[PDB]
């Protein structure tokens, strides 16, 4: 409960809705009297939450006619097998590489063993699309996405938390949807918390492009809800800060003779606990050792 950060479902803007839940959220645009959009796909055990959420929004969804992906991690595209067959006239945006990750059998393989792990007890899944019969369109860097009259949304490369890793760009709201590419907001203490999972030079890089856009109004990242005022002014500076603070931290414990399992422990312990009922505890714990093992590797003698 803060002024400069939206997290409750419904609408957020004149044009901007939270589907779901707003740890794995579901964001809806209008773009039209009769045209509609989805950004970020979620999880797949929340097909009937997010589908419950939207028909009281959209009454005909046969007038969803895109939905934008911003990376292939199971918590951001969980979500399409499940209701692109409810959405008839639906097409996936999403980057190249996220795409082959969908014609990749060991890939999808992932999404969906980690999806499961998050069903509850008797829980059953719809009628599923298969991965590689989704109605994708790849993106490229820089392509300018017409959705509507009012809503043209920039692709920008953001590599570094995933090897194919997007955002998108409206400019004429100063709104970054910005996935994960800033790391994970700390609800409690208002700081960003760096998720480095593939290439640390990379995830720097692709924060300073992200400073040079114009002043941000809304921030939106992949988990958490919607951030304005001065924290989506300085998010993407912050977000930069935050992940050398966490390296010059590591520097510092294994110059003390410790173990990357040490301070994996206590990352875990400290921050393994926003997302403890999207994502298994094991996979906190290993995400937190990839990424110390990243920045060691990038930072080290
Ligand atoms: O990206 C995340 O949302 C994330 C955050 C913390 C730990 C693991 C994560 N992860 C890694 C791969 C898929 C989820
Ligand atoms: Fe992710
Ligand atoms: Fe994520």
């Amino acid at each position: 409960g803060h002024m400069l950060r939206l997290s409750a479902p419904g609408q957020l803007d004149d044009d901007l809705c939270l589907l779901g839940d707003v740890q794995v959220p579901v964001f809806l645009l209008r773009l039209g009297e009769a045209s509609w959009a989805l950004v970020e796909g979620g999880i797949s055990r929340d097909a009937e939450l997010v589908w419950a959420d939207l028909c009281r929004w959209v009454a005909d969804p046969s007038q969803v006619h895109y939905w934008l992906i911003t990376h292939k991690h199971y918590d951001h595209c969980g979500l399409l097998p499940y209701l692109c067959p409810r959405l008839p006239n639906v097409q996936v945006l999403a980057s190249e590489r996220t795409c082959q990750a969908w014609k990749s059998e060991s890939a999808v393989r992932v999404v969906e063993r980690l999806n499961r792990q998050l069903l509850r007890a008797e829980q059953r899944l719809p009628e599923a699309c298969a991965w590689d019969a989704l109605p994708v369109r790849a993106v490229a860097d820089g392509e300018w996405l017409e959705l509507g009259p009012r809503h043209r949304l920039q692709v920008i490369e953001a590599h570094g938390h995933s090897d194919d890793h997007v955002v998108f760009y409206d400019v004429r709201r100063r709104r970054l949807f910005c996935g994960d590419a800033l790391g994970e907001f700390d609800e409690a203490e208002g700081v960003w918390r760096p998720l480095v999972f593939d290439d640390m030079e990379a995830y720097l890089e692709s924060l300073e492009r992200l400073q040079r856009l114009p002043t941000l109004l809304q921030l939106i990242p992949g988990h958490g809800g919607l951030l304005r005022g001065r924290l989506a002014a300085d998010g993407a500076e912050s977000a930069y800060t935050e992940c050398l603070r966490l390296c010059r931290r590591l520097l510092w414990r294994q110059s003390m003779g410790e173990s990357l399992d040490e301070l994996s422990e206590e990352l875990h312990r400290a921050w393994g606990g926003q997302s403890v009922d999207f994502l298994p505890g094991e996979l906190h714990l290993g995400s937190m050792r990839r990424m110390l093992e990243i920045l060691s590797r990038q930072a080290l003698p």
